């Protein structure tokens, strides 16, 4: 499953609900600590549409128990993540992913 840290509170009151576009900076990480990933870099914060199995498992469980302006770390197992398969390249098997995520606002 996906365990989530709070590392700056949100207004602890606007939680995503199904159907919601969820506008986010985040950061991904190995175990290791080494990134692979940031729109943070990019200078250009990621959209996707909770429920619609756009971004991985853990994101869509995870995301949807923070609240607006909330910055918080998601530790997430592989089941939730990219399996046993990975994504040969980027991100080797059984791979246990952190990412530094920030929600920016919904629309
Ligand atoms: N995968």
């Amino acid at each position: 499953g996906v365990q989530v840290e709070t590392i700056s509170p949100g207004d602890g009151r606007t939680f995503p609900k199904r159907g919601q576009t969820c506008v986010v900076h985040y950061t991904g990480m190995l175990e290791d600590g080494k990134k692979f990933d940031s729109s943070r870099d990019r200078n250009k914060p990621f959209k996707f549409m909770l429920g619609k199995q756009e971004v991985i498992r853990g994101w869509e469980e995870g995301v949807a128990q923070m609240s607006v302006g909330q910055r918080a770390k998601l530790t997430i197992s592989p089941d939730y993540a990219y399996g046993a398969t990975g994504h040969p390249g980027i991100i080797p098997p059984h791979a246990t992913l952190v990412f530094d995520v920030e929600l920016l606002k919904l629309e």
